[PDB]
């Protein structure tokens, strides 16, 4: 039984300003969640709210701690489905929903003498994450790309979306100095339908292959996502357009995308599990991503990825871009590789 | 880790012959599955093969005991997702796939010190099953209906499909002497689309309400199921047409039915979990059914239902129709009520 739920503000600084389409961050403000059971067991989760994607604000999350306590204290974690249904009402605070739900499983796994990944199926023992190259000058982008490659990452995520011509130039240059690596391009909704297609064609013509082309158009433009998918040689993914299990069910029905970038910060554990099942029951493929989680937060996704083994690609580099005094995940990080203890 | 698997035939005789559209059974021949772990823990499951629904034959299941053994031994039950994936290759032996997957969770939960239902979410502490009135003369159907009503069952499942006129009469007669009960009518594919619609409209005209109208047409007639759904007042369910998670995705995409009768014997635990997620992500509603399971076999569905709490109706009565020496389920039953220990 849950006897207490604590929310705490935790600030983390980025090695350097992180720039993506329409956004620049030098700080990541998260809300840490701790659940305490009467037995003494403590489960931990982390919420990394996004105003841009989920409409959330950290101050708002912190303001509802008491309501969260009233919602689930007294409930036994072995009846976790009840906790999941209740926390699903927090659809306006998706990142907190995710933290609370994971902390619940974290606590439950401890009581059962096991780990969250095994509770979810323990399908994989290891997964590899890519690392992101934020928007900057072509020169700096190429520089960072080389450094990432030299660090051992064989999947490089390239941000674009604000300048088609320069974006194409950047991808081409990066490709030259990182032969052997796969590439993921993320426009974070910056392109129009035709621009998105032009980008893919231009890069394809140079002999460059893109593993995943993330959310090229605006979030409401489902038809646009489909248009790019059907007129672009690379796998197209929905990120901002895919927050709930209902959004995914809709994207599948419309045959809108080849991929969906699942993020616990958008869907929580409950919807994430539904999306995994939906993808495995259709032609949809998945990749798991992140927002601004610290190591404790990425831990939630690592266990989810390892347990379900449902992803072709993993973009869980958030903690790698933040200055963090001490590692706090229940997993092992070895370069791009991640395993469980 | 699993060090061995054993399959063995188990026969159960019916209190009386069970008659449904195009099939009469006097006995249920099941295949019990036992998995042994290096720790000494033993997991149990039961396969109730259906030749009519799954194309399975008891002899064939027993014949591949060695193959199954080779497939799963050496795998830790904490990595159950791996076992699920491997056993998914037994799509030609669905009932066996179910028995093995459940035996796995049964063994896993024992090691973790909990029960299968809690492992699956522990959503509910109690569920209620209906009881079936097989095909017979109107007079005998009415007699069995009264008896079932007297036993405390408030949801009565009525078999029909071989005689439209007599079927209507049977349902109308049963309704008069069981006021207060809800009814589920199952045609087992016996009607043409128009006959199915006429059956429903006639019952409706007499002021009778049908909770679930199961598989009124042939299994391949998806548009027929949809036709009945759009032209009759009661919720229409797919049973024989819904075996795999892929069948369900198709049924949802085509808006063919209101309900899907999930059966572990058709889907196994893996697909059943996917179907539950697909339903919760759409307008689809679910009921859980059975084939010819004995108490040990029904236990698999009871835990699935209690843990997921995903069903509106429960048709888990096969063990109540079979003569069984000793009860062998890990659950408690009081009339239509079923709870866990
Ligand atoms: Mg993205
Ligand atoms: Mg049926």
């Amino acid at each position: 039984r849950i006897v207490n739920v604590k929310l705490s503000l935790k600030r983390y600084e980025y090695e350097k300003p992180f720039h993506i389409t329409g956004s620049v961050s030098s700080e990541s403000r998260n809300v840490e969640v701790e659940i305490v059971l009467e037995s003494g067991v403590k489960g931990y989760g982390e919420a990394s709210p996004s105003f841009r994607v989920n409409g959330e604000r950290v101050e708002a999350l912190l303001a509802i701690e008491n309501a969260v306590r009233e919602m689930i204290t007294g409930i036994d974690v072995r009846n976790y489905a009840r906790i999941f249904e209740i926390t699903d009402r927090l659809f306006g605070f998706p990142s907190l929903k995710a933290a609370v739900q994971f902390a619940t499983l974290d606590a439950l796994s401890q009581e059962l003498g096991t780990q969250v990944c095994y509770l979810l199926g323990g399908k994989r023992d290891e997964i590899e994450t890519d690392k992101t190259v934020g928007i900057d000058t072509v020169e700096n982008r190429v520089k960072e790309a080389k450094k990432i490659f030299e660090e051992g990452f064989r999947v490089i995520k390239i941000k674009v979306g604000e300048n088609l011509k320069e974006d194409i130039e950047a991808v081409e240059e990066i490709a030259k100095v990182t032969r052997g690596a796969k590439y993921i391009v993320d426009a974070n909704m910056g392109y129009t339908q035709k621009e998105a297609v032009e980008f893919a064609r231009a890069v394809y013509q140079k002999g460059i292959d893109i593993a995943v082309y993330e959310q090229p158009v605006r979030r409401e433009d489902i038809e646009g996502l489909k248009f790019v998918r059907f007129h672009s040689p690379f796998p197209v993914a929905a990120d901002e357009s895919a927050r709930t299990k209902f959004d995914v069910m809709r994207l599948v029905k419309e045959e809108a995308v080849d991929y969906v970038n699942i993020k616990l910060m958008k869907s929580g554990i409950s919807d994430a599990l539904a999306i995994v099942e939906i993808a495995e029951s259709s032609g949809l493929k998945l990749m798991i991503g992140c927002m601004g989680e610290s190591s404790l937060g990425i831990n939630q996704s690592v266990h989810f990825a390892l347990g379900t083994g449902a992803f072709e690609f993993h973009d869980l580099d958030s903690h790698l871009m933040l200055k963090e005094e001490v590692f706090r995940g229940k997993f092992i990080q070895d370069g791009p590789r991640m395993r469980v203890k």
